[PDB]
């Protein structure tokens, strides 16, 4: 798959890109010079844990277009632009490994965090790796650099098999925790990038990132390899928690700079519990949203009260006894028949033991509705088209297109096992047949 | 309620009806010169019993309109067709006292027994009350009849207290098996219909139902008064029984004309019976048809021998309890899931008593068609479809125009209520979807 | 009239209901087994005290619809719901009598005090008949309940004897406080409410109120004959006015339940006092909110003191000489001519005597809507939809959906005699105008 | 290129094929995990025999896309459905390696074999690699399989080197039937299909094919190598010869897994001669065919029987001498000159030896069609869309919507060699016309 983010003479741009997975959009974004496929140990992960994954191929290198323009930071960042815009990304997590921390740092000071909700930053770059009288902590002087650049235009593919042995610390680490084969899948990835683009890269490096940091509005992850040997500890991770202190900052004791691979573990399970408390924090906007549409139907009283107060402690994971919860609602008077089967559904879908419990008449002679063939029939056709859907917001969107009475005979047809749905798309389908319904009141 | 039958001069003819309970639809006519209310007795008794209960207030007469014209059994007939027609009844049973007794013959044989599973003919005018030279069994001579009209003509009023006198058997009933006050309901109920109608009722009377009873195709009940002195049971059951040898007969050992209320008791057990009888009968039938198609899809073996003995148990109406049923299938080693689906399906259909038993997850799975929505767009097509058959054969005939795939679904989309037919249709479909399968193997 | 509650089977469920005079909203609730029409001579007092009185059958009695479904106090509050929200009755005084009292105490616990300023509760049932260990006071023991079912189901036209006979105190009060013929009405009445809810109704009688009680917001009345053989005053009002020692309480000396009728007199002076006091308090506030919007439109200073102080005076009834006063607003500097009309409009719609003085030049001109016929359209637009309204919040709400000119000229039209509306409608109208001009500045 | 076979979240998912050659078309369906360009040692052999081929990617390897979703054999036939759909394939061949054997087998069962001419399967999983109870001569138990998936998830790229091992036997074959350079080439292809398929792949080798088997319709190729470490000859090639006896059945002595190119020789030869015999097969449906259609234009008679057994002679290759046989159709009374021409032009065509003989005048004066431009415009157009055709029945479907007149004179171009058209193509012009005649008599 293909992004195009600009042009070159007479030919596109075009980033290669892979979207993977259902749920919290994570937002992967690799090293020099390797390519989106470097993330595959993490992204096992991120599948397994329920994340929807994206992974692109940066300019110049894997399946992207190889240009001889664009190799700076603010361009990169306006591709990254590109790409979260191109797919309507909302509430994304941002990662960056080495590189790729530069994109991220760049990409939420100019563009700001109205997409993003964390962020992470693995063997980064930051703040500035220029040695100088005003950067001190600088890991080189220009000279260093400079010298790369040589070195690569000199031979690239010479100058990967050296770079890729401290790049992984393979005085240590082969046969251990990396195979020969993985270095070999590397240096041909390498291989494959662009020669302009190889000897382009090493001079956005010591890009000053020092005024970006402060614009770090989110949460972060800061995570390092104390072994690592391409980007020092000590001029990168150490003085950019300084300088970013609200970071939460993990070390990864004897880690090289290719901790992705040789540390997947390590890796995977600090950014996973990081990504687990912004999952939670997203599920609970979700429940608040949600919770907002279900109770915009109920009318003002004790009662309202009581639900409200259910809702947040099964959507909080405290409330459980499905079948104690539905005999309840079931025996509320007052309230609509047609307000309890939307509750009724809402709690079997948010609770998390349905046990074995019977799906309840109650509901389904309140969702079914009436048995009109032609109200039937658009629930039908809603349905396929939510089947294709995976946002909670497009799912919405499409039912409301629809009536409230194909709106409830679709929820029982869900409820009823007759279609299935993602709890997401399941969740934008009720709120929209509660705003529908609330809207007519 | 009402229903528009019609129209005279500037203002439409509408009839007064209710429509009460949930079950087999039995409709009840009332007689002269009364209204559907005096079928209050039997109709708590049938609303216990658990059917359907529609009664309705002849033209000129109780709630209904006031019309002077349509006073003959044609235009009551087809009074009659339009309130069966307008509520699409099924599988009805027609009851009719006196008066209500000449609607059931003219309908059933003008317009047949499609929508009729069962007729009753309780204190009969039939075969023809005309005293003639070709009619010698009949009641009265055409001038005893010229003198009714008449008399009705000088003062109703006044007629309709010795009208109730005979048509109670006060001198012998009132204040043992009626009481002063329920015949005072009376006398207001008939001086509350149209002074019109009030007289040209006792002309419809000797209307000749002789060529209408060769067209009784269905089961019949006939019920008498032996001390009805209003309708001679001699020039009416006695004959109309030689007529129609078939008919269940009862007589009601010394009961007046007026017997629903001062027998009502003998009334409602004959009535209940006969009522519990055909169902069972044209069940046995249907079940047996259906126990073939639904074995043909077993593999033979001792599994297929004790299914086979359940299914005639419970059709043979053992009531089972369904829950114990239900888990003995769920554990049956070698059976198909959708086997098992289907056999879940038709316990619950024809199971005496379900007691309250929520859905199984396990049939819900296995009819869900694969949740696929081509499938379920192909059975709310075939169920749309269904909706309008009333025949076991048409049902069945219908449903094999479609897959296996989509017939599963449309039981699941009928097991789960999403929609409803009448039983003999859903053995069609399930007998349809037995046959494909098998067939296939 | 009808007012549609809900659907049995085929059929909707309609209540009927009347709606007459002008004024404050007087909703009165009817008991067992009597319908809207047993408050008769209640109504009358009412509307010629000055009150707007709705009346309406509960499901099952008089002229409403007879389902054999909802007798539970729920659903007859939802009933309640349904007439107050459809006919958008505001600042409503609730009267129930006997099973009426039911309806108010549910009702406003459940549905809360919103649109309600008053209730009375008279011939209670509260707090709670049924006698058991937690409930002492109770005035029967269940198996008590049980009978009045058993009684009315075997013969409910010889049951309403009886029951009328300790219902009225017959014994005590035929030929003296009630005549033959009024109680042949109520037998009447009463066989012709529905068989179903004759027996269904005792059910709802012990229905425990005691938690509706607390709930009680506004000012009450509690009324019981001290002579109520049907709902002992020992088990009833007294053990309630403990509950509520707030409510307003009153003792009919040796009344019987039926105290409507046999006592309509110290019901109706009782029922006026209370009543009035909460009427005189609502014409206080209308004119206390004319006079709001009245001087929202006049810029503030010593004549704004003296315009709101004549308001006043002629708001609290002192007759005034309009002559005068027309001549005073005319004369007076500073005002707009627009300001001095709207002025001059109120004080003839409000002052008690005009006199017969001819209309005044200078609110004419003020009041003519430029003589613009685009203007003068929209007013007669307005003019016709005022003619249906009522209340002032309705007059008031349809008014603002049309332009400050069109309102001028339709005031206009109204004070030219060239079309009519009621004072409180007239109210409406012109605050309507009050609230767009003073908007505009 | 590219088919598009579905949608992942915002990306479809594109399978990557190549189309070569032109003829029968032949598709070839890869292994585990390599790619369509695994069979490029056959594909030449393909080739030079003078073949259609076909081969594609799978999904998640080479060159297709790279879901995390539909890894399974309804999944991947209905992927190979589009394909074949996509294609408009007729009369194709199937064959599959390996994995690619569930395919052919999965495909045939559920499609079945309207497009498909014949089928192969190469070191097949069929019938059931699962060890059970119920499957005893399964190679391995579900543990062991369980074993793989756990080894390529840890490290897939080392899992290559060790897997090519064995599938190649390269401890025998290395340096002697296989190159250091062919085995490397093997490795980078596995490397660059998808992480997740990768490991998912392995999952679906132990699926069940043994309902499968049965729905095998057309003639059949078994081959497997008995040295075949990777799939053992005895629980695959050697049970599912059993299973279809009707298969023809080739062993490898000593073959490996990878036999392909171990011993492309082996391979191709047995390929080539059964794809010999299906074209014989396929051209002997065609001429039974061709002579039903040719003889429904002849009247019923003796001459009709002459023909009849010429045309078969000349199919079955033993008549021969063209220019007796023309002289005696030439010579033939009652023939219609039209049908002589037709029936000279099928044999010329069908004929091996036409020798040295000049076109017939009979045949070019019964063809060319009177030289009407319009009718001879239409001939032309009908042969610029024949021109595109390569198939029988496409080339027949396109002749039917054209006039005999202009069909018989596109008979004429292709005789008199003024247009050149592939013999299928051909023999389908012929049938059309022969259809349109025999159709107007």
């Amino acid at each position: 798959p293909f992004i195009t983010v600009g042009q070159e003479n007479s030919t596109s741009i075009d980033l290669y890109y892979e979207d993977h997975g259902t749920g919290t959009p994570v937002v992967l974004i690799h090293g020099f010079p390797l390519s989106g496929h470097s993330w595959e140990r993490q992204s096992a992960a991120l599948l397994d844990a329920g994340a929807r994954v994206i992974t692109y191929d940066r300019r110049g290198f894997g399946q992207s277009s190889q240009p001889t323009t664009g190799y700076d930071y603010d361009t990169f960042a306006a591709d990254l632009n590109t790409v979260l815009e191109t797919l309507d990304l909302q509430d994304a997590v941002l990662v960056g490994f080495s590189m790729g921390t530069g994109e991220v740092a760049r990409y939420v000071s100019s563009y700001g965090t109205a997409r993003i909700a964390a962020v992470a930053f693995l063997a980064s770059l930051e703040p500035f790796l220029l040695k100088t009288d005003d950067n001190p902590d600088g890991a080189a002087p220009q000279e260093f650099f400079d010298g790369i650049v040589a070195a690569v235009k000199a031979d690239r593919y010479a100058f990967y098999t050296g770079f890729f042995n401290d790049f992984y610390n393979l005085d240590e680490n082969l046969g251990t925790r990396i195979s020969e084969e993985a270095v070999r899948n590397s240096w041909n990835t390498a291989a494959s990038g662009g020669f302009f683009a190889a000897a382009a890269a090493p001079t956005t490096w010591y890009t000053d990132f020092r005024a970006d940091i402060p614009r770090i509005d989110v949460p972060a992850l800061i995570l390092h390899g104390t072994g690592d040997r391409t980007l020092p500890i000590e001029n990168t991770a150490r003085v950019f928690h300084k300088a970013l202190p609200s970071a939460e900052y993990v070390e990864v004791e004897g880690a090289p700079h290719g901790l992705l691979w040789t540390h997947a573990e390590e890796v995977n399970t600090a950014l996973l519990a990081f990504l687990a408390k912004a999952q939670e924090a997203q599920k609970q906007k979700l429940l608040t949203e949600v919770e907002t549409y279900v109770l915009s139907i109920i009318p003002s009283g004790p009662l309202k009260a009581e639900i409200a107060q259910r809702l947040e402690d099964v959507f909080a994971g405290k409330n459980t006894d499905l079948e104690v919860l539905m005999e309840w609602l079931k025996t509320r008077p007052i309230l609509s028949p047609l307000t309890k089967g939307i509750l009724g559904f809402v709690f079997t879908l948010t609770v998390p033991s349905e046990r074995g419990l019977q799906r309840r008449r109650f509901v389904q002679n309140a969702l079914n509705g009436n048995g009109d063939p032609n109200n039937m029939d658009k629930a039908v056709k809603l349905y396929r088209k939510l089947k294709r859907e995976i946002t909670f917001h497009g799912a919405k969107e499409i039912s409301l297109s629809y009536s409230a009475g194909a709106l409830a005979s679709c929820m029982g047809l869900i409820y009823n096992r007759m279609g299935a749905v993602t709890t997401e798309v399941a969740f934008g389908l009720v709120c929209a047949t509660c705003e529908q319904i609330a809207d007519s009141q």
